[PDB]
């Protein structure tokens, strides 16, 4: 279960570089130079790395320092063959963003958020990124009177439209991917789920430039089914990128390594990504637990890729098994894929077998055989 | 705090008529004749009533029985002055819908679900309903292999498109409102939140014919903020109807009376509905607890309306209070409502005050004053 | 992975016999005669069956009918070799228990609950049960003023003490096991978790006669860690029985088959039961989904046992693997098992290495190596 | 609604002194000198303040610095009349406690945790504290193999027993109060709820020296009912202290000001504390949101006390209202408080009215009248 470049495994600098500070605790690890992270990730088999502006160039850097940080990072990419498929802006750490970046009540802060984002889009394009993620972690509120949500959505649409106008004006090919999160750090965050983000994009001036970047743990923090949400994003043609990790139910964002947390949902997620032919990066946005030292960081990163590969094998074995294919037919998954009334409305209205002469009791008595199907899925996942 | 017709308070026959059966218990109340419910609700001050096909006409009724049930119900509406603003189809009780109505794996069941829905749309229009709700409570799954979600969304779009074609073909003015629910009775339900439902409608052939019918307790079962979701529905122009009740967090659907459950969210919800000028029915979809007898049913129904009216008074007093208006300005809610960059992209890019000369520390130091604002909101809610 | 009698797999009559009625749906399966269930379960490899009074003898049965129902059930046990290790009372279905059995506000109902329980304890002992479960599903409230909790705990202690006095007076060897549940059907249920139940037992007159019957899905409905709760019950010497099933997080009680839901928690649970040498029944309290017909019921029941057996194999392989034993030492699990200060308080107070000369930085720098350990656990669970 | 000394309102130095750092953000406020916090809290009407060792004396302080910090703090207490009723140890911030203090796998860390705790107990007693809180925020795990829970409970009992032996040996009158939390910062924390903590105390060598310090938001993070848990702690005689704040359901620990979050549960909590005659500190363990500046910190602290006082008034008005007293009788709360069978077991067994001649249907038909009672409670809370 060894990673290959074709696996398109990527990691954020902030994942393996997380120093272990939490709401109740100081750092447990020293900061990592991005150069070292790129070298270690490449040795593990990763194919790419992603960054926030402030992960790559320390906030408040001079132009000379900025150029030096980029130069060293570019050298590490060149030394390893690593790609930079995606970048994003830090609009959450600095205290100025305490009430948001794009939807801050203070208009001067909203303007500043856009200028900081635009500067980094230019850098992202220079490093070859195809996707630019927006995670509005500070957009939201802890109390009802603090944020009029319709006004905040107007400000959020305004900002995304300006960014769309900027990329179009520069002839860039980069597309945006909005990453939903339901809460944390704000009490409630705006566009809290993949559904809210999909609905919002359809009101933007150039919707084609935007998609979603769903994260396993985020949808799970709302107790939602992550593979279902990904299916709806795929159905919309909007799965531009994805963040893989684990989460143990409704609680704070744990960012466990992928495979940890809800193992069965990880299995059905990989089954769906592979069956649907998702072709973007398989990006891990996780945090090696603060209990770990540097050796445990790299073990945790390797485990993300290993788990994806084991799950890929088992889901492929499941779908290819003739006994599973027979069970899928027994459960009528083939009939779910056939149109309900390709004959048309009038034909349906005149079809007595659809109503007047439909034997509801006979239909009701037919078992769905879903448990047998699911135990074949469990046996394949466990290699039983 | 006495209801008036202008309050547009409505109730489902199945709410006050709920007999108290739960997963672990038999009925605690006798069935109510819809005629009696219409009479009692009208005496409490309600203005309208809603129904599923099977609440008004027992499933499997002959045409003569159907006509008789409707005749008596029409007489009660006429005797009381009560309206029927909304109706819906029962696509969840009968065992034939065990795997769904519109998204059942069995194609014959999907066709039957549409024929049952169409028959009731005709009746709804005859009774004067303006909104027809779809609640796909059986659409979903308990296991991963049982339902391919992209195929189910294709079947769901197909069904909604056929229904849109049917209402258009009859020249009806009725519009549809899809009611999201994240789970229960299925392990996970398709279109689980207001966001997913809004995003789905934008892929339908005639999106203008569809909106949402969000329910307080449903969004709260995903731990989401209900007033935020309603704000996004309003922002989209899609709040066609609403279901009001209470819920105590993430657990089974409690359907408490409105005002119970999360009282502060009820306050901010009524504040938003009234400020936004929502003009549809204020419909209660709740269940008087099974501990209650018939007298407690009517007390619970009256309490729904009373609570809405007390909250309406307190939210109006809050928004009208000059001290609150000053606090809103102190927290910059006025600046949230002003465009970020009406000057345009190029002007923003050339504005040094937005970046090069923006004093982030001075901006960061400015408190938002949200706690003072929220304690004024608490004082108004409590009449302190 | 075929069950043997030594596996002590048991099932409630109400599990495979569940007819599929839910809050929104009618039965999807015909009732099962307990005789048929005992025969089918025995054919699958189960070793025992459990019952509520009302599952075995229909509520309101005459003495002759009661004797006949018992006679046929005894014949089926004799025909199959099946055991009856545990029984319990239905104090939740009948409307008289709408506000509780032992803690009903109506005193006449509390007395009746005790008389109904006592009658069935006599029957349980006659059928050979060693454990009598109490699940106070109706003990609790939907509103604050409805139940004074200190008074309800007094009534609950009174009832358990009377039951303890009754078994002691008859010379029975049967012991009680209280099954916690946090909510559903009541908004909040009294003794909501294994901790609350353990604490309550320590205030009973004969605490030795009571233990707990924790259920996987119940603790998970509070988002608690089920193996941790079982560890605390074991630590207390109070794990008298256990209910095995699956649950997908915080939501209504799903009662999926064991292995479904949180698969990693099922793995750590079986690892703990086996390592601790738990010797009671491995009882499944689950509901085959209502999508299923009779064939799917038996497939679901078989899957419960299969999953327990696969997890038993993988956890045993994990603990026996020398590489895992080395990792456990690397993570200091051996040092967790050694007393902190067997040298005593004064020796600790005078030990400069414990404070004055303790190098906190050197200790802090040592990684815990938990991720490597956990990926060995994942590899064993998946057979990778 | 102005605080008085008799209200016993207290606050932790770390509450109003919280600098606003979160998992995704830097500090938004400068550190406060404890002297200033004591002065400001006293001006607001608080009566006492509490501390962790490391809030009062910076970690790694020399003896001279330690004495100076204490001297200035003692001067501020003397200048204001403020009390120090409770203290606790910081066993979570420093990286050495990354795997716990008392239950760290590393034995040297467990010894160090006890020595750090003992040093601060001496200081707490010198400052007049009556209660010493233990919050084992780092005791727990993110993965199954990392912590054997029975061994960790042995180590936890060992540590508490040594602390009990230490206070007894010094003749101190101080008692301990264990504060449960279900998760955060560890994936799952040991003794996750008030029930688990109560059960654990009953296994300690001197149980009389230990009680609980429940926190509103903590029990709510498990979706549990906080007033119910407090009722069980009161029933056990173990409510030694309490932490008051708000929380909006199951998610990360928000620590909102008291009254925010679940307002109805705050009402029933204050009703219970006052009716039961709880006589310990009404301590606020909350964090003014990081959106706020210093003025908003003091507004938030004042709001905690104001809300407690408004709720105290409304709950007292509720219990004193003759119409509410009549409703309580109508709902049989008086019968809940009467023994079920003071006549004894044999009298119950021979009482035909308890079984043979009990009319279950007549009893079942009696409504509980809980909705009318609850709407009187809502009307009192809102002053309607
Ligand atoms: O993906 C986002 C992540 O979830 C957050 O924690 O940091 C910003 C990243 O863009
Ligand atoms: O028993 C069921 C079978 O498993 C399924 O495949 O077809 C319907 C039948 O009723
Ligand atoms: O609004 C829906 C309700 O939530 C459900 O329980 O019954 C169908 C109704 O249409
Ligand atoms: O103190 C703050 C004030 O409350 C707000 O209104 O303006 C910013 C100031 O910094
Ligand atoms: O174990 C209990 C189960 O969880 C409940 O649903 O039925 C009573 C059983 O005793
Ligand atoms: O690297 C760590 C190792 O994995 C563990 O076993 O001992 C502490 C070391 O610091
Ligand atoms: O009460 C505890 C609080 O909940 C935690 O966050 O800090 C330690 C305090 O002792
Ligand atoms: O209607 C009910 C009344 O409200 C209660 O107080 O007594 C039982 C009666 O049945
Ligand atoms: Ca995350
Ligand atoms: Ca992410
Ligand atoms: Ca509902
Ligand atoms: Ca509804
Ligand atoms: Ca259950
Ligand atoms: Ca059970
Ligand atoms: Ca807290
Ligand atoms: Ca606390």
């Amino acid at each position: 279960y060894q990673p290959t470049p074709e696996d398109r495994f990527t990691f954020g600098l902030w994942t393996v570089g997380w120093q272990g500070r939490d709401p109740f605790g100081d750092a447990t690890r020293r900061a990592l130079d991005p150069v070292e992270s790129v070298q270690r990730l490449a040795e593990l088999g990763a194919h790419g790395v992603t960054f926030h502006d402030d992960d790559l160039i320390p906030f408040g850097s001079s132009d000379s320092e900025r150029e030096e940080h980029v130069k060293r990072f570019r050298q590490a990419l060149d030394d390893t063959g690593m790609k930079v498929p995606m970048a994003t802006t830090n609009l959450f750490t600095h205290p100025v963003f305490k009430d948001g970046g794009f939807t801050a009540n203070d208009r001067d802060v909203r303007r500043y958020a856009l200028r900081k984002t635009i500067r980094n889009i230019d850098l992202a394009v220079e490093l070859g990124a195809e996707t630019y993620v927006a995670w509005g972690g500070r957009e939201g509120a802890e109390s009802g009177g603090a944020k009029d949500v319709r006004d905040a959505l107007d400000r959020m649409k305004e900002a995304f439209d300006l960014l769309g106008e900027y990329v179009t004006s520069q002839g860039y090919d980069i597309r945006f991917a909005i990453e939903p999160k339901p809460n944390e750090p704000r009490g409630d965050i705006l566009l809290p789920t993949v559904g809210h983000a999909l609905a919002f994009i359809e009101r933007l001036e150039r919707p084609e430039l935007y998609g979603v970047n769903p994260e396993v743990g985020h949808e799970q923090m709302a107790g939602l089914n992550f593979p279902h949400g990904i299916a709806q994003a795929l159905w919309a043609g909007k799965l531009f990128h994805i963040d893989l990790n684990g989460q143990n139910g409704i609680k704070y964002d744990q960012d466990l390594r992928f495979g940890a947390g809800d193992l069965r949902a990880a299995f059905w997620l990989v089954d769906l990504l592979e069956s649907a032919g998702y072709s973007g990066p398989r990006h891990f946005d996780f945090k090696p637990p603060r209990t770990e030292d540097f050796d445990g960081v790299w073990a945790s990163a390797a485990g993300c890729m290993r788990n994806y590969l084991i799950l890929k094998e088992r889901a492929a074995a499941f779908r290819a098994d003739p006994e599973v294919q027979e069970a899928l037919r027994a459960s009528r998954l083939d009939e779910l894929a056939r149109p309900t009334a390709a004959d048309g409305l009038q034909a349906l209205l005149d079809d007595r077998s659809a109503f007047e002469e439909f034997d509801v009791d006979a239909a009701a008595a037919r078992g769905m055989a879903f448990e047998r199907l699911d135990q074949l899925a469990m046996d394949h996942l466990l290699g039983a």
